[PDB]
């Protein structure tokens, strides 16, 4: 156990002087513009420099409608459906965050404390607003008419500016990293009245219209240079380095009304936040769909359990506004879910009412390591 | 001397007690009622643990049945939901005691924003009130039922990692007591030119305004599975053994370009500090009212400031205005604390003075149980 | 050779010093002065503050009534509008010694920058409980009508310490003898309103009938921050020494050169240490919102950038520093925590490669820094 104490305090020191003395960089990496009928995946090959701390991903995209008539209207996740995956391998190949892009996109908000990258609006006077249109989709695209977006997702290796868990050291000039990106195309982007809207990013009568004329991305690296040496070599936190800090989501099918059920946290991953999407067989619901929420441990004890408002009220308390219909959100960053520590632990929906072909999408951000 | 020993323990207990026991929020109690049957309610709480604070969820239906009027949302809304809380520990001292709608703006002053609100942004993905946690409708038109939802935090430790002021029940036996008075039939609705302080709703259709029902659910927020060392349970004893309560008073006495002062007790450590000006059934935003401060006697002002520069300071806090003739003081950092009774005031020199004016007073403060 | 162990022994006792004047003192808030004028009269005015313990900064309020008297047309505020009240402030402690000195919109955009969100506004929300624009704290019409009178209200914090908790920069104000000065250079009727066509940059209102546009009056309270009752020791007054022999100061210039896609690189001053970094495009009078840049960078002495990005890009750091856009054309940069100080590296500069250059184009530079008295 002394072995483990002074283990960790070398890893804070080291990190510590990391921070210090190393000179924060963010730097384009690749650009480029292509339509997703041609091709929609790409392999992006991060710079192999000091320690890297995540991606910076710009995406825009210009969408036509040449129905006849009729218009069509954003979903509910809209642009950040204009990536439908994101993976990121290390120089070892060895996989950290496998993600769909809302799920990233409702990280990235969650761990800024309100939309991600959003503009708040105020009674100030002096013309401050959404000048820049950062993260912006037009609500409709009517018949004939054409709409530009953009949408920005940070794909984290370290788990912020000032923690360096899961951070990735790339200093090995022939083992590559891979940042593999699957964007939205026509078959994913545009949903048919009455169809299910989850990865789409507008729908309506005239879906089946819609193209996408063009896509582009630029992704921008953000790492840490001249990194200090001492008498070793360089002064790095071990314990930060070999952590895997990863986000990853998956479906669970099996629900009935009035009934718990149960998705048990299946790893031994120490799960710092959860989300879950109430798809409803194509139908997202602001709570009525639900009896109440909760985390559960083996000794049957919720230590949540919640009526969807109050569920709703502590996320407020999160992120100073409501995630879009169905989606439900959990933090447990002070105290990570960690199944060796207390018996094996569950996240519950008692669901009111369920349609046909409902599941509830998991969202996971979580810490586990190489070894 | 000691002391710096005594807090520097408190403070590692404390540390302790946060690292090592797990939180829970729990339901203790729901209920649904006819405010012209019964409005007052003693909860009982779960004695377990250290016990944080209660988050009491209200919602209501309110039928306006009047042939041809309408009624609209008073300035404190659906804050007026809950009249008063009162809290008894298990030996039977009491902490806050205090009006729902003073509860709520504290719970917004401890935020830093409106409580439990949602932001306005840009953003295109579908964030925003989804899902209606403090909610009214605007105005109730004749023959129109309105359903709101109300949330009140009422506190017993400051934060969540302040533990001072918490109650300890894992053991005491004897039980808590939180009691809440609700609004009724002869509180929620207001008439077109009476006073709408305490009211939800005011306007011509007011007289035949009632609740169909009132509901409401209070959950406990605790620590369990508390820290045992050497002695025994490891617990902060400064903390567990002072009180953070919340209170409210009404002074009157108000005359045109006179200083009204507002004196402080001693012993308490008071952090915050509330002002209503009620100006006879009318809220002003600050144009009835020269200037407000907060006076030694004997060191003169320390923050005489007109009602906009005032309001000022009030933005960096919550990062918006509190409603019409509210005003609020942070002393957080440096609480108001005086050795003698009064030794500090809190001023209002207004510039208008109706009949049946007066201050409505709220207070956050730390006090020895001893 | 070493005994730098006396700058680490310094630092200490600089640092234990401000945290016993913080415990100790108590923090007052104080009106010092207040006028009403007619701009036609006189704008420039010489604030002198009182000299009472340690000085933290002034709040300034200033309030006006401005008539649209144009027989048909109306105008409307421009991107920074009653940022433009007051055009200049300049600060001179009792040495006689300059510590800010630049434009009211270059301080109202730090005072966001510092705040996280426009300085003093009021955030809108799904409240039904009354919160809002109540008391309108900063405010001015969108427009003011031929024939109608407009009422303003703008806040400006003029800083001498860096925050509430760390006094860098405070002023020591106990001498008697010189007396502080806070000179305030008011908008007037020849720096307000702007004719359509003409430069916007410090006016408040430009329309169709700016010619006939005037001030009723312009009216101002300078409030003052200190620190009152400091500590006393065995040597006497405890007081941190580096912080209050370090000037922390707002300053602003102006360049020009600019070409389409080469790099404009404005350098950073040696011995500063430079906090943040604010860059307006005044492209000929027009003000884009990015579509007239290629990129924006900080470079240092070997063609490092450590931030060279697209204007979107680079907006997105900026909302996550105020939580939303500054107005067209102005760009911020956070050097917080490892201010810019060309000692640490070769020299560094500001770069914009614009892709459009209109005639009379220029960079407006607003610089936050930290420097030795002496
Ligand atoms: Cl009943
Ligand atoms: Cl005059
Ligand atoms: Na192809
Ligand atoms: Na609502
Ligand atoms: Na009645
Ligand atoms: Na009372
Ligand atoms: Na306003
Ligand atoms: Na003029
Ligand atoms: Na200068």
């Amino acid at each position: 156990a002394l072995r483990n104490q002074q283990a960790m305090a070398a890893n804070l020191q080291a990190r510590q002087i990391v921070l210090q003395q190393s000179y924060p960089v963010i730097q384009q990496v690749e650009t480029q513009t292509f339509d997703p009928a041609n091709r929609s995946v790409f392999d992006v090959t991060p710079a192999n420099v000091g320690i890297v701390k995540g991606f910076l991903v710009k995406v825009t995209a210009a969408i036509t409608n040449n129905h006849a008539t009729e218009a069509v209207a954003l979903t509910d996740f809209g642009p950040a459906n204009l990536v439908q995956r994101v993976i990121y391998y290390d120089p070892d190949n060895q996989r950290h965050t496998e993600t769909s892009g809302w799920h990233l996109h409702f990280v990235n908000t969650a761990k800024q404390g309100a939309p991600f990258l959003s503009s708040m609006v105020t009674d100030s006077p002096i013309k401050y607003g959404d000048v820049m249109n950062v993260i912006d989709a037009p609500a409709t695209i009517a018949a004939g008419a054409t709409g530009e977006l953009t949408m920005y997702y940070w794909v984290p290796l370290a788990y912020s500016e000032t923690d360096l868990t899961g951070a990735v050291l790339a200093n090995v000039p022939q083992s590559k990293q891979r940042l593999k990106l699957e964007f939205a195309n026509n078959n994913t982007a545009f949903a048919a009245v009455g169809a299910n809207p989850l990865e789409a990013i507008y729908q309506g009568a005239g879906a089946a219209d819609c193209e996408f004329e063009e896509i582009s991305y630029t992704v921008y690296q953000s790492y840490l240079d001249q990194l200090p040496v001492g008498q070793n070599g360089y002064i790095l936190p071990l314990i930060d380095l070999s952590t895997l800090y990863n986000l990853e989501n998956s479906a669970q099918a099996g629900l009935t009304p009035n009934v718990d059920f149960v998705v048990q946290y299946a790893n031994l991953y120490r799960y710092l936040s959860t989300i879950a999407v109430f798809d409803n067989g194509g139908s997202f619901n602001a709570g009525t769909d639900i009896n109440y929420l909760s985390q559960r441990t083996a000794n049957f004890s919720d230590t949540r359990k919640l009526d969807p408002k109050t569920w709703a009220a502590q996320t407020r308390r999160r992120i100073a506004t409501d995630f879009p219909k169905g989606v439900y959100y959990c933090d447990n960053r002070d105290k990570p879910i960690y199944t060796l520590q207390y018996g094996n632990v569950g996240f519950v929906v008692n669901p009111k009412t369920v349609n046909q072909n409902a599941r509830l999408l998991m969202g996971y951000e979580y810490f586990t390591s190489r070894t």
